[PDB]
DNA sequence: GCAGACCGTCGTGAGACAGTTCCG
DNA sequence: CGGAACTGTCTCACGACGGTCTGC
């Protein structure tokens, strides 16, 4: 199992070369709510240092998928899905600093999702948090994300709310 | 005073957004050997996230120099001197992964300096290590540093050895 | 004659997503 | 269907040093 010093190290590496984000994919095949919520944490590093990513990979119980080369000489290690993020994250949050807020919003999105997936009014409250995770990852001078406002006018126009 | 999980985080954060390096400063006013060897670890981060640097700073015993803006919207925190690094680095080495080697090599130079100060031949063995550190922070395809090849040239020209 | 600390910076290595296609 | 898994990219935020410059 994950040692406290192994969790702190990864917490610290993630704060620096890693990313905790969230997005909304347009799914043409979905029924009422035509969007998938994707939640992830990643580690980015030049392709030569690849073995170091693999090591962490092993420490986190081989969860997620490694990639030797995105296609620009960079390697990444990506972990999406609430299953893995509901077991990994809580082991890191206590040690995370810069991206602690992010991590806690993700966790929050996870526990609200089972009731929001077939209910437009709740899905909208969930998407509002999606917008917070994204803004937290932006400069103060950058344009804020607008997922909620665009889904609100789409849910009304569709008579879903 | 540093807890094992506090060190592990800093080693993690250092491997991510930090630097472990060494260099030769040309010093015209120095007598026999006119170079200063400089040993430093640094942390780099965008201007708005300065307060996280500070926490680390207070956590390491307030050693080094905080800097709110290098002048390009970026903030850093540098620690020079063998005096600080001989206390901080041994607390990090056991958790360091990506820049571990650089650390060990840096501790090495600290052991050899007292005798290399006034001895050109021993200062030359030291400068090899200064090249090694610099090489370690380069890609395989990059030019390797030449500090030994030119200071041997100098030392023969000047008749110092 | 010593060594700190105080100002700058080129050339990438990252971050934070997006588009498409798989999978039982 | 609904998610897990492959692709691929514009835009900075980093890294790893280099010159002066004090104030002894
Ligand atoms: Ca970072
Ligand atoms: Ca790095
Ligand atoms: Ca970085």
């Amino acid at each position: 199992t994950l040692q406290p010093t192994e969790a702190a190290y990864i917490a610290g590496f993630l704060d620096g070369d890693g990313s905790i984000y969230a997005r909304l994919i347009p799914r043409p095949d979905y029924k009422d709510i035509k969007y998938q919520v994707e939640l992830a944490i990643s580690f980015i590093q030049r392709k030569d240092k690849f073995p170091y990513l693999q090591d962490i990979y092993d420490q986190l119980g081989k969860r997620g998928t490694l990639r030797k080369d995105r296609g620009d000489g960079i390697a990444d290690y990506t972990i999406w899905g609430s299953t893995h993020l509901s077991i990994i994250l809580p082991d890191l949050v206590p040690y995370l600093r810069i991206k602690k807020k992010q991590a806690n919003r993700i966790l929050h999105i996870i526990n609200l999702y089972p009731q929001a997936q077939k209910n437009p009014s709740k899905f909208l409250d969930l998407v509002k948090i999606v917008d917070d995770v994204q803004n937290l990852n932006k400069r103060a001078d950058e344009l804020k994300s607008t997922n909620y406002d665009r889904l609100l006018e789409e849910f009304l126009k569709a008579g879903k709310i």
